[PDB]
DNA sequence: CCGAACAAGCATCAGC
DNA sequence: GCTGATGCTT
DNA sequence: TTCGG
């Protein structure tokens, strides 16, 4: 990490601008410029050869400027003394409190992890499950124990029904050596994008991962999208495991490979991709990619057989898993 | 200067 | 109940 | 906050 005291204090940006300010461009602005310094392959000595870098403009060079001279960034050192954005970005770390919850309750005198603790009959589902993983939820997964989570899940999924196929991805897929969570795309030959013909396809996945105590919570699901949280199981008097963040995604079986792109990520790399997407005159989604009209509005869907194939449309060089990280 | 900035599922709420 | 907007999340 | 046009 060359870069590591910018791409910290822009990140730090990114969040208050999204926790406190409520200003979403300004989030999206200093995240994208964070990458970008992040992927620059040499030490950055001025915030002039930074502005070179797509993404850094003025305003960001400054800061820059401000910050390899001093160490530090003076707007930084008062948010951080400010007790309610303190305190609101604080809140929002807990899984389902956002910047208007979080604000809400600092508006209610709920500051700490104590106030919210003597205060979860205030808390949705949600915000109840979020700040009783808290700390766990903080926690990196080595990718040690991400592979033994891999092999629950195909497993128990096999279990199911043989023609279901489980594919692990986000930072697992782009091969990270440590993931924040699990995240699982899911066919069935059963549902595609002409037909569901049989229901319950995403449930009985849950269900049976429940069976076996891998599931321990849930924080939300519908039919093709569950968000909840899983633990591995331990052997006779070790320690627990850190409960652990799980995503599940039912896609079409024939939109696999616009949903394995989507669900490999990085969410930047979508973005990124998806904008590109935009100039070149398609939009891709996690279920197909279309060409845009002479008006706007999209088109039938693309025949796609590979990722690949997605690159090709938008006149993309192929990026392994690996190189998308961003 | 100024408009666009990725795309969408689930939970929750207001209004009907 | 349903529809649409908003929050929060991937 | 940044960029393209
Ligand atoms: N198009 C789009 N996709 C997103 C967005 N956020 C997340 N995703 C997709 C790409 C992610 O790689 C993938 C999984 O979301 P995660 O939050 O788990 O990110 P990821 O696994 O990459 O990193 P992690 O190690 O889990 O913190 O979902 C987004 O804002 N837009
Ligand atoms: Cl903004
Ligand atoms: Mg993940
Ligand atoms: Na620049
Ligand atoms: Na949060
Ligand atoms: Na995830």
């Amino acid at each position: 990490t060359l870069n590591g005291g910018i791409t910290d204090m822009l990140t730090e940006l990114a969040n208050f601008e999204k926790n406190v300010s409520q200003a979403i461009h300004k989030y999206n602005a200093y995240r994208k410029a964070a990458s970008v310094i992040a992927k620059y392959p040499h030490k950055i000595k001025s915030g002039a050869e930074a502005k070179k870098l797509p993404g850094v403009g003025t305003k960001i060079a400054e800061k820059i400027d401000e910050f390899l001279a001093t160490g530090k960034l003076r707007k930084l050192e008062k948010i951080r003394q400010d007790d309610t954005s303190s305190s609101i970005n604080f809140l929002t770390r807990v899984s389902g409190i956002g910047p208007s919850a979080a604000r809400k309750f600092v508006d209610e005198g709920i500051k700490t992890l104590e106030d919210l603790r003597k205060n979860e009959d205030k808390l949705n589902h949600h915000q109840r499950i979020g700040l009783k993983y808290f700390g766990d939820f903080e926690k990196r997964i080595p990718r040690e124990e991400m592979l033994q989570m891999q092999d629950i899940v195909l497993n128990e999924v096999k279990k199911v029904d043989s023609e279901y196929i489980a594919t692990v991805c986000g930072s697992f897929r782009r091969g990270a050596e440590s993931s924040g969570d699990m995240d699982v795309l899911l066919t069935h030959p059963s549902f595609t994008s002409e037909s569901t013909k049989q229901p319950k396809l995403l449930h009985q996945v849950v269900e049976q991962l429940q069976k076996v105590h891998f599931i321990t919570d849930t924080l939300s699901k519908g039919e093709t999208k569950f968000m909840g949280v899983c633990q591995l199981p331990s052997k006779n008097d070790e320690k627990e495991y850190p409960h652990r963040r799980i995503d599940i995604r039912l896609i079409p079986k024939d939109q696999y490979y616009c949903g394995v792109l989507y669900f490999t990520g990085s969410d930047i790399f979508n973005k990124n991709m998806r904008a590109h997407a935009l100039e070149m005159g398609f939009t891709i989604n996690e279920y197909t990619i279309r060409p845009l009209g002479v008006t706007g509005v999209a088109g039938e869907p693309l025949p796609v057989d590979s990722e690949k194939d997605i690159f090709d449309y938008i006149q993309w060089k192929y990026r392994e898993p690996k190189d998308r990280s961003e």
